[PDB]
């Protein structure tokens, strides 16, 4: 990559390296000669992808053990030798209590940031956040625009009082952590005035191949697989048509937001298009004509919002693609197509 | 296509000067039908036989029936007719119950025997209320409305129930329109009439207001005067659009026969409609939210109305922002 302002096979810090996001961000390190050192709470979590790193990219993924996110110091010592952060700002929604979702993800935030902070290699930091950093996705709303100023500010107190029967109390609980988690992080850097530059990405819906479906299945990706799979949730059917984005998209915008040089402070969007599930399903009867899959979704409505994705398209461009993968393409990343083995 | 009643045919819409009767009328009048829309006085059609003598020339035409009651009060206007929608609307001028609940059954029976007598009639379309299923009432699980569904407990609720009680009226209504609903299926039953019934049991319409000074009196009547600043169960939504559509269908689709359709796309408490007040006005000011409703859990067998919707072109429910545009628009700078 050309004026890189992280050199040609410097350290890339990744943690949560074992979630399915973060492990398209490590793919597309690596694919372009950088070192990952990628946390997990437990090496157990991380074994396969370091199975499948090591025989892809030799030499060039280390497994890193960080048990306690939250805990000072945490990254100290994992973070040495790194010339870049990638945190991932994951949501455990173990429990339906505020406190417990959203405390954790801006905890985990700030800790990684300090530890940056404090080693001076660290050039560049990029934050996963996410389009409900903006908004939550409402079918049917007019005039609708995200730009970098976009800010999900009502899902703060929305997620707080919402009642439990609410079908969708889990998203706005989401949305709250990660809207909380990324202002917490540009606030770290306005008080602190760190040495190195900071840029997020907002993925929407991300979609791509399943590199270890025993353990990364509790994603986007893998909600989609269990429908291609021909299991239906009842939350699957009340989610709002969104954005869909490719998984090696998503890993390609926080690559720039690494090393490329006209990528600062930046809030990149990953959407796309848009989608429902009646289209995915679609795709999945055209890729398979022999299998049977559910029926097509009640209508759920239609996004209206359009994404300011300038800084996206740019990165893209930068980083040698044309635009955005369709999503014909990124569903065959997850997928396949049906084949007749002889 | 394929519809039971031929292209251009009359249809007879009772009490057409009403805010969902005139939608009903609207779409009937969009498609390419004749429509003859009674009402109690002339004065009471004037304003919207303008606008539809503007709209759709020469294809409505008003009709007095004084006295809905009467014997023999439909015989001139539906002669030719091919469809009726008769709205089993309730005169709440009184509390009394037999004076709200008997003219509703009396109006809905004497426009059955009207079109009984009426070789012409093929399809007839009774407007209820999904308060002939049930009364909305928060936190409950484990409603599921269906076509088996009956408000059998609100005919003798609305008898004794305090004057006091803040839902008497409500009780009231509810009783008026399950007594009509059970009336008109009863007489299907009985007398073994010619044409097929159908029912359309809309929830709370939100949608245009083509008569303001008539109008109002409705439950879009009640949002515009909220939207203006007055304050006078959490419950479903339905566009006025989509309850006209559900009639158009019951009255022409061949699938649809003996069927009571549900008008009911989602729902709303009165929070969720100062929310788009706000954002469709940024500049105007509106009363403060409610006090906590709670919510309402139930759940309506829609299978017959996604079927029409489909049928009649649309992707399904219009939305409750689309809705509640349709009814007080968006906030313009005029330049």
């Amino acid at each position: 990559i050309d004026n890189a302002v992280l050199p040609e096979g410097s350290l890339v810090l990744v943690t949560g390296a074992n979630g399915f996001v973060a492990s398209h961000v490590v793919e597309q390190l690596l694919e372009h000669g950088y070192k990952v050192r990628g946390t997990a709470r437990s090496a157990s979590k991380l074994a396969n992808l370091q199975k499948r790193w090591d025989a892809k990219y030799p030499g060039r993924f280390e497994t890193a053990v960080v048990e306690d996110m939250l805990k000072q110091g945490a990254y100290d010592e994992v973070i040495k030798g790194a010339a870049g952060v990638a945190h991932i700002a994951s949501v455990v929604s173990f429990s339906n209590k505020y406190d417990e979702v959203v405390t954790p993800a801006i905890g985990g935030t700030l800790n990684a940031l300090r530890a940056a902070a404090a080693t001076p290699s660290v050039k560049r930091f990029v934050l996963t956040s996410s389009t409900v950093s903006a908004l939550i996705p409402k079918p049917n709303v007019e005039g609708i625009y995200l730009d970098e100023k976009s800010w999900n500010l009502e899902s703060i107190d929305k997620a707080k009082t919402l009642p439990e029967s609410d079908p969708q109390k889990s998203l706005w609980v989401y949305a709250a952590s990660k809207t909380e988690a990324e202002l917490a992080a540009w606030k770290f850097m306005d008080e602190n005035k760190p040495h190195f530059t900071l840029n997020a990405v907002l993925p929407n819906y991300t979609i791509g191949t399943i590199f270890d479906p025993e353990t990364q299945s509790g994603s986007t990706s893998g909600w989609m697989m269990s429908l291609f799979n021909g299991e239906v949730s009842p939350a699957l059917a009340l989610f709002p048509p969104t954005y869909y984005v490719s998984a090696v998209d998503i890993g390609l915008l926080h690559l720039g937001c690494l090393v490329l040089p006209q990528i600062e402070r930046r809030r990149v969007y990953g959407t796309a298009g848009t989608f429902d599930w009646n289209t995915v399903l679609a795709t999945f009867r055209k890729l398979y004509p022999s299998k049977t899959f559910p029926a097509d979704f009640p209508d759920q409505g239609q996004d209206l919002s359009k994404f300011d994705t300038a800084p996206s398209l740019e990165i893209l461009k930068s980083l040698g693609r044309p635009g955005w993968r369709s999503i014909e393409e990124s569903i065959k990343d997850l997928v396949g197509s049906e084949t007749a083995i002889q």
